[PDB]
RNA sequence: CAGCUUAACUGUGGGCGUGCGGGCGAUACGGGCAGACUAGAGUACUGCAGGGGAGACUGGAAUUCCUGGUGUAGCGGUGGAAUG
């Protein structure tokens, strides 16, 4: 409802961008894929569609609320610094950011190499 | 060398018979026997490094799953998609 300062969660992989803004305790209050802003298959994956998820979240969040927000990005992606870019100009202020990417201590073997 | 005319062939004598057995010598080398030595080898002492190995216990990250909140419509995936 009413949440001043929000943490900005963005999962930007080789295929999408999800952008999810919280309450500082994890509670999502809104989110925004390049699906949901009109996009399908590997144009997820581009810049311009994390500018519009990005755009799009940080709108419903301002609706509820939301100016200082904390950023927590994670994935190799593309669009990871164009969603910082597009949640500063969509009204929000980003006060730090964070490489939140899991850095496995070598477990848990991973698929095998693609040919 | 000699003789059948020559040669082949034949004969005579020597050498060969690459060895073996006895005898008599030599003893450098190998070997045997009897010893000696420490430069090899091994032992001892002091130190040193090391994911060498085996057993037991145990740690955190991460994945997955489960449960519960928030949370909503897509996620995932590709060269692009579709199954899902």
């Amino acid at each position: 409802k009413n949440v001043p300062h929000g943490a900005a969660h963005i999962k930007s992989t080789f295929n999408n961008t999800i952008v999810s803004i919280t309450d500082p305790q994890g509670n999502v209050i809104a989110w925004a894929s390049s699906g949901h802003v009109g996009f399908k298959g590997s144009r997820k994956s581009t810049p311009f569609a994390a500018q519009l998820a990005a755009e799009n979240a940080a709108r419903k969040a301002q609706e509820h609320g939301v100016k200082k927000v904390d950023v927590f990005v994670k994935g190799p992606g593309s669009g990871r610094e164009t969603a910082i870019r597009s949640l500063q100009a969509a009204g929000l202020e980003v006060g730090t950011i964070s490489d939140v990417t899991p850095q496995p201590h070598n477990g848990c073997r991973p698929p095998k190499r693609r040919r």
